[PDB]
DNA sequence: TACGCAAACGTTTGCGT
DNA sequence: TACGCAAACGTTTGCGT
């Protein structure tokens, strides 16, 4: 312990943690002293004891969703990047979606004394974000909105609207007219969001999506899967499928080659998220990319922010989706007409 | 803080304390009490004061090498699960095998005094070794050595060896006598182990691999790209490859297709680990798999039976890896002479 | 019966001189 | 100059009675 280092040193513990801070200026002498024992007592400085007095942990919450999913993956990996340059300890905690588990996560992650809180929960019931108020006092950052769902909190917004839109528009620039959609869950906003985005263009294009095209996945491929299968197992399919995201994509992939359609050539398919390694999908896809160490990186700031800089105010910064084009689209019956 | 709520509540902090842990009976009347106040005043005990006094932070530490990677990915995503229901608090960190990147998250983690130390580094360099010891105070588990390079840690085999030999047992069994592989990286375990139980029932075969026909990945999906192409980009070709990772196996699929090669038809693969989404490889991949819950949940035991049941000893504990038939292999020249 | 007083955990940091 | 004394951070837990 402290004391302990201090007496093979035969200088006060005060001194001891000053040349452990540099907080004041000790003598070389002194100083060497203090390493030396510092080292044969091989001495580990408890944070716990610091962050008592100091009053901070150095130590940052996620309390995502899960964390095996790609998607979630990378942004994850991002995160942690941003907490080790800065200093920051990474507490990861998945809710599954779960109130209880994540009321759960949250208590414990107060009670830990987090200096800030990362939020990515998916889908926001007033429950929970009821919940989510009770800890305004921890500051914190949801990083999955679309819109500023509360005046509590800092977030960022990935225009997954525009993103929905660039999507069907390639479609349409490509001469297809007959599209199909598998989107992601209605209650989360890169579900909602990016169908919407995507019928704003039909729309605007006048293409009608019959229902018996739509059909609603949950990022999982299993959920692609049978999506396209539903799809092309009927009388009349589309010549082109908008799928919500890269995994589901991969699923959609699979049974389409699994009923012996080719892709693109028989089916067109566009996807969403531009995961690591839908460039050696098969084939590799075309898709919307989704910044993700941005949305990490940029998370993590206003998280310092209102941290160090003691910032009151709500504050919500936008990101960019952009399109991939890759191998997984081919031109529609329409597109030498236009 | 604890002294308002007792105040509140006109009892001693003790009697709160007692009432927040039930560690001694308290008058309903009075533990009703506590509770109100303990309402009003919106209370979060500090779990930092609280591992202060009792010496254990009911939270730990997990040292990896990347967490994105879906091999990775999954092995995470169970150890939290564990985290969460014995109740501990996981702190991630992310080394990237990088020695300084090591040291410090270490540091950083002793110093945050986790309760016990999950590693998984890949390779083992003496100097990491040697880091690792300066903590044997701190429990730990390294979960991917293949045999117990030391004597201070608990340790959960994979028998990625015997994984190998599977492998290679079935493309032999297939018909298959003309196989290359594209191993992941010598210095990790699943690396160099699943090669070698391959090589050994090639050799217990009669076979030889033409050193032309085995080209190092690194488990990245580019690696298994560039490989399968510098084999297949070649006068004589195998007929059916071992892929030591189901990430690279996904990139040696897409080359294949690139160059317009069948598969299975035109060329066999299996792949290894069975990572949750293999199934939508297109084709479904063929492969080894290794139990990835077991391994968390595991190596989350041994751990906490040393934290808990106070364990001196090093422990070790053996876990099996299995063949999943998919679609990605077909019968060799040979199976009918057999 | 049912509960309090006070010391201790390992630091940091104000004033001293 | 260059460094010490002692109080404080928020708990838990031994003895009391
Ligand atoms: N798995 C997964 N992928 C996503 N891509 C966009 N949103 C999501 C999500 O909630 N889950
Ligand atoms: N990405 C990745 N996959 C693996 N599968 C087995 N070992 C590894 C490894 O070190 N990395």
């Amino acid at each position: 312990t402290i004391k302990d280092v201090a007496k093979r040193a035969n200088v006060s513990t005060t001194t001891v943690s000053h040349v452990i801070n540099k907080t004041r200026f000790v003598a070389e002498e002194t100083r060497n002293a203090v390493w030396a024992a510092i080292k044969e007592l091989h001495y580990s400085p408890s944070a716990v004891a610091r962050s008592l007095k100091v009053n901070h942990t150095k130590s940052i919450g996620l309390l995502a969703t899960s964390s095996e999913a790609a998607y979630f993956a990378e942004i994850i990996e991002a995160v942690e990047k941003n907490c080790f340059q800065k200093g920051y300890t990474l507490i990861l905690g998945n809710a599954w979606n779960n109130l209880e588990k994540q009321r759960a996560y949250l208590s414990m992650m107060a009670q830990k004394r987090v200096d800030g809180l990362l939020v990515m929960c998916s889908e926001y019931p007033e429950p929970l974000l009821a919940m989510l108020e009770e800890y305004r006092h921890i500051p914190m950052v949801v990083m999955d909105w679309g819109e500023a769902k509360a005046d509590f909190t800092d977030a960022v917004i990935d225009n997954a609207f525009e993103g929905g839109y660039m999507a069907g528009r390639y479609l349409i620039e490509r001469g297809h007219r007959e599209i199909g959609v598998i989107p992601g869950p209605l209650e989360a906003n890169t579900g909602a969001g990016r169908l919407a985005g995507f019928m704003k263009a039909m729309e605007e294009a006048m293409i009608k999506v019959p229902e018996s095209w739509i059909v609603q996945g949950d990022f999982e491929p299993e959920s692609g899967y049978r999506a396209m299968q539903q799809i092309l197992s009927q009388p009349h399919r589309p010549t082109a499928v908008f799928c919500g995201g890269d995994i589901m994509a991969m699923g959609a992939l699979c049974a389409a080659d699994e009923m012996g359609l080719r892709v693109p050539q028989d089916v067109s398919l566009i996807g969403y998220d531009n995961v690591r390694n839908a460039r050696y999908f098969t084939p590799a896809l075309t898709t919307i990319h989704q910044p993700k160490d941005s949305l990490g990186e940029t998370a993590f700031n206003m998280l310092l922010d209102r941290i160090v800089n003691k910032r009151e105010e709500p504050q919500s910064i936008e990101v960019h989706p952009r399109l991939i084009e890759r191998r997984s689209v081919a031109d529609g019956p329409f597109r030498d007409y236009r």
